[PDB]
């Protein structure tokens, strides 16, 4: 379509809950070692469901997927590995949407980059979030959904949690 | 905190989904490139260096807190200008400012001090430039500041005084 900036990609950030705090707590030695291991963890399965990282943000992650499917799996696996590791506790929400973004060198642009942000910003710690669209193109079980509005987007938007 | 001493710029441009979703996608896409390319040449004249793109904003580091300032100053009069001129969309910026040391972890930044200057771009208002108080003390020798506020920021225990650039 002519009139289509930008391709279809699956967009999903990471978030770690409360990190700032988590940081004066350890102290930035143990933070960095934190963060550094977090990394690995996450590059490792995006890598593993055929994604790429966008970028690091911190205490999270942009990352891109061709499928949905792959985008939901990768944050199922994270949840389950971040769970497995607190029984040695870093809580992570995570947002996943897709719809065309526009594309500059390794990064990505448009409504719909910020709209995979904002769903992410209202995952609780522990949750993956996904759009109607995503839940719609999807052995994965969702909830019945919650109408939410998302900061800078007019009308509401019914937001899934995977269970 | 550990690492090495810097200081830390971020910029975040006010509402900027909201302005994405009015002028559409192709339009945002041009506005943005020369965003990017209107800060990078400002940092690279104070000498700052960029070290991540977060959409709508930038993560700064420079050696001295003087050259981050006038490098905000610059960004906050040329957006200003251009907002006047309809030269682009009208875009209001956050600018806060932070220093003290972090650490380098490859071409990022890590620690308790990262986060801090996160926070105080995050109270700062479209077209201010919001400084910490070690910075704003370590000016102290044609930059003015306001009297400050307390704040409480998000993670941290303390209360922390905020400068406005005037
Ligand atoms: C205060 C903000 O600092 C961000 N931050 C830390 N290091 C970096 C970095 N190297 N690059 C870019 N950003 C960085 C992440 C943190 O933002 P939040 O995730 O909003 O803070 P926090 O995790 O404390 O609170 P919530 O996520 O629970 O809201
Ligand atoms: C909703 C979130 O999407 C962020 N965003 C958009 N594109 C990118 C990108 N390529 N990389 C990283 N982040 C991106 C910016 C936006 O976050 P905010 O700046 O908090 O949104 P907004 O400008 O609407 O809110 P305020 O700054 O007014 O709080
Ligand atoms: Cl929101
Ligand atoms: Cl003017
Ligand atoms: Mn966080
Ligand atoms: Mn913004």
């Amino acid at each position: 379509f002519q009139g289509a900036m930008g391709s279809r990609v699956v967009i999903l950030f990471t978030d770690i809950e409360e990190s700032t705090a988590l940081n004066e707590r350890i102290g930035d030695r143990a933070w960095v070692k934190l963060i550094s291991s977090h990394d690995k963890l996450v590059s490792d399965l995006v890598r593993r469901q055929s994604g790429h990282v966008v970028k690091s943000q911190g205490d999270g992650f942009m990352v891109a997927f061709a499928r949905p499917e792959q985008a939901v799996r990768c944050g199922i696996e994270l949840q389950r590995a971040l769970r497995r590791n607190a029984n040695r506790e870093i809580r992570v929400r995570i947002g996943i949407h897709m719809g065309r973004s526009v594309r500059r060198g390794d990064d990505l642009f448009g409504r719909n980059v910020a709209m995979a942000a904002r769903v992410a910003a209202q995952a609780a710690g522990g949750e993956i979030l996904v759009s109607q669209p995503v839940r719609d193109a999807l052995g994965i079980r969702f909830d019945d959904g919650r109408e939410v509005e998302l900061k800078g987007f007019s009308g509401t938007y019914r937001l899934f949690a995977v269970l």
